[PDB]
């Protein structure tokens, strides 16, 4: 299995499934297929709703053979009001219920800002007391590394300073038309891993089908898919848009976590390890030079730990 060694020893699988797209019900045939095709990695959180459907498909798994519990790596994330005072234990410890699992292999803050249940209330909780808590169930053995999402380079270094558990990954939304470079400079000089989600950017095809469901010519629309020097690659690599764009964030140092649920695309993404990109290749796909932010999480905005606040 491709892995990334993380800080503390352990080996995170470079390629994952991202599940922020699945229900309950797509969640157990997707995880299935990933797993029969060589994924190693599951990526979840309690928002999403589906860790009980995860666990499920997992159950099948370890019953018919597929697999065994060490062969897979399971991350899951905390919520907003997970990540408040006193809160993430017991968080954590439904996720592993809803999951059936004993451990999780990566335990994530899914964001940096604190809310109440219904999120119509800001918790000013310093990310500072938000990573004590991460470092608590850390040492209690219930996740084998901790981590975050979204948060920018000030929250993370101040987290690495109060001199506990450090940061073993940061999953944010990167692929080639939002390069993150500067977060990913950060995190190397910190021994930090990089996931990647959003790895397929924007939308790259319209649809047209008639009422009878007849299926029509589709049109390219503008991203990361359909860029000029991605398209020149993938013709001359004889491989898909996608894969040049998955290969990219791999080859930038990065793991990644493709969304895709359909079984012929879960089978397609996985395809990217007959080939590599140079640091020449790599600096073409970046010469269109376009950056734009699309998960601007929002929600976030006006609360003390607003990741992004200054974009708003």
């Amino acid at each position: 299995t491709a892995s990334i060694k993380l800080s503390n020893g352990v080996e995170m699988p470079v390629i994952g499934l991202g599940t922020w797209q699945s229900s309950p019900a797509e969640v157990i045939t997707a995880v299935k297929t990933a797993v029969k095709a060589g994924y190693r990695l599951i990526d979840t959180a309690s928002v999403y709703q589906n860790e009980e459907a995860i666990g499920t498909a997992i159950k099948e798994l370890l019953e018919e053979g597929v697999v065994k519990r060490e062969e897979l790596f399971i991350t899951t994330k905390a919520w907003t009001h997970e990540l408040a005072p006193g809160k993430l234990e017991g968080g954590l410890r439904e996720s592993l219920k809803k999951l059936q699992l004993e451990y999780v292999d990566l335990y994530l803050a899914h964001m940096p800002a604190a809310f109440n249940d219904d999120m119509s209330e800001h918790i000013a909780s310093p990310v500072e007391d938000v990573w004590r808590q991460f470092d608590a169930v850390y040492k209690a053995g219930l996740a084998k590394a901790v981590g975050v999402s979204n948060w920018n380079n000030d929250q993370i270094s101040r987290a690495l300073a109060l001199g506990l558990t450090p940061v073993h990954n940061s999953q944010v939304e990167l692929h080639l038309y939002f390069p993150q470079h500067d977060h990913v400079d950060f995190c190397k000089k910190h021994n930090i891993s990089v996931t990647s989600y959003a790895t397929l950017g924007s939308p790259g095809r319209v649809n047209f089908t008639l009422p009878t469901g007849q299926k029509l010519d589709w049109a390219p629309a503008p991203s990361d898919l359909q860029d000029q020097n991605v398209l020149a690659l993938a013709e001359k690599t004889h491989k898909t848009p996608a894969q040049v764009l998955l290969r990219y964030a791999l080859d930038r140092g990065c793991a990644i976590l493709p969304k895709s649920i359909q079984e012929n695309r879960i089978k397609e993404n996985f395809e990217v390890f007959d080939f590599s990109l140079t640091e020449e290749d790599i600096a073409k796909l970046e010469e269109s030079k376009n950056s734009q932010r699309l998960f601007l999480q929002d929600f976030m905005t006006g609360h003390p730990e607003d990741a992004f606040a200054a974009e708003r």
